């Protein structure tokens, strides 16, 4: 095919990543599902993610591992944060509220939804919670 015609990760460019986080957080906050305190916890991660992008961009190039690392870093942050809300018989709300922001973020950034990647993101979060692993060191 002359054209790839495939979804492009925002981590590809810092400009795209910045916009993604901006609208992403706005969508999550807009839902009102999480308070300012909880939003801040999932907001500060945006700055950290961008910082890493600049640090890596200084001496690095487009790599599958690099892209995965960024995705895992964000998923891990959400998992550790969601741990606080962990509990109850329902969990398709606290996660859906934040995840839903991903769909809105993609549209705002471009205008097309990407459920193929959204479902994967949710799975990554679950993998983190399942792993748990209580570090005796800390």
């Amino acid at each position: 095919g002359s054209h790839m015609a495939q979804a492009r990760s925002p981590w590809s460019d810092t400009a795209t990543a910045d916009a993604f986080i901006q609208n992403f957080l706005a969508a999550v906050s807009g839902s009102g599902a999480f308070t300012s305190d909880q939003l801040d916890d999932m907001s500060t991660i945006g700055d950290t993610i961008m910082s890493a992008m600049d640090k890596m961009a200084r001496s690095n190039k487009s790599s599958q591992h690099k892209l995965q690392a960024l995705n895992m870093a964000f998923a891990s942050s959400m998992a550790e944060i969601a741990a606080v809300e962990q509990g109850g018989m329902s969990m398709a709300v606290k996660t859906n509220a934040i995840v839903d922001g991903l769909n809105s973020a993609f549209y705002m950034t471009t205008g097309a939804a990407n459920p193929q990647f959204v479902n994967e993101m949710r799975s990554l979060i679950s993998m983190i919670s399942a792993a748990s692993a209580n570090e005796v060191s800390y």
